[PDB]
């Protein structure tokens, strides 16, 4: 179904790189046509005006992740977040924007209601003086509370290009806790690419090693600033590398197309689309 056999992928990438990525640019032009005739009426509602970081980056109605409604609060079921397809499921991941000050509580409610044990953060809170995402997790000195939830920082290990944080999410009305592990990649510029495929692959190997041991609960929640660009590139990397290993096939164009049906702008620059292919190529060279 358009899938490329593993043995054929290296040649496919080289063909699309010719003439300054002439083949990749045409594939990206075709991908940019996908999914625009779908409604965004919930995200566009006046009640939800202050809940979207970017007016022109909104979830589609059919694939948005609803929150449980709060009695007499219109729009309380809305968060800028979408179910994203994976290897096995159309709900394998959740892509969401970087929380705003006024949606940090909704974000943690999303984590709780989905029972997601894994967060992936691909943005810094501020980049070159420009705000990208709220620092939505607590410091180790004081837990933070939102609605019926208490969030506690339990541990934090800092590496050269990423940080892993261990969090405890307690729903006070239920007396039930959720352990959440946050994988924060700290060297991926907005609308750009990491410095090399090797460092992103190292981050991915760590994340996938964790996920292959943590499959209880809901989908991993992946986010950046808009929740489309760095988010879509990482999700595509993980799905395609697992497709490579579990099926011996790779279908990047097909997967990004499915992603665009669920949420706009996934893999947000042509450079990120090319970078995605160069990472898979490096994973084969490393193999």
């Amino acid at each position: 179904p358009g899938d490329i056999p593993a043995e054929d992928f290296a040649d496919h990438v080289r063909k699309n790189e010719r003439d300054s990525n002439a083949g990749f640019a045409d594939e990206y032009q075709q991908l940019s046509l996908v999914g625009h005739s779908q409604s965004q009426m919930v995200a566009s509602a006046s009640e939800n005006n202050a809940k979207n970081r970017y007016r022109n980056v909104l979830p589609y109605d059919w694939s948005r992740v609803p929150l449980k409604p709060i009695h007499e609060e219109p729009g309380s079921d809305y968060i800028n977040a979408s179910f994203m397809p994976g290897l096995w499921s159309p709900q394998e991941f959740i892509a969401t924007q970087g929380p705003l000050p006024q949606t940090v509580g909704d974000f943690w409610r999303l984590v709780w209601e989905q029972q997601s044990h894994t967060l992936v953060m691909l943005t810094n809170c501020m980049e070159a003086g420009r705000v990208k995402c709220e620092h939505y997790w607590p410091l180790d000195s004081q837990p933070c509370t939102h609605g019926h939830l208490r969030v506690t920082l339990v541990g934090e290990e800092v590496m050269e290009n990423w940080t892993v944080r261990e969090l405890l999410l307690l729903q006070v009305e239920e007396q039930k806790t959720l352990s959440v592990r946050q994988f924060h990649y700290q060297a991926w510029p907005d609308h750009g690419v990491p410095s090399s495929p090797d460092t992103l692959l190292a981050f991915w190997r760590m994340l996938r090693q964790w996920l292959d041991q943590t499959m209880e609960g809901g989908p991993p929640i992946v986010h950046s600033s808009a929740g489309v660009g760095r988010t879509g590139t990482l999700i595509a990397l993980d799905v395609l590398l697992r497709q490579l290993q579990s099926e011996g096939l790779l279908g990047p164009f097909s997967f990004v197309r499915k992603m665009r049906e669920s949420r706009p702008l996934m893999v947000q620059t042509e450079a990120q689309y090319v970078f995605l292919h160069q990472c898979i190529l490096r994973f084969l060279q490393q193999s």
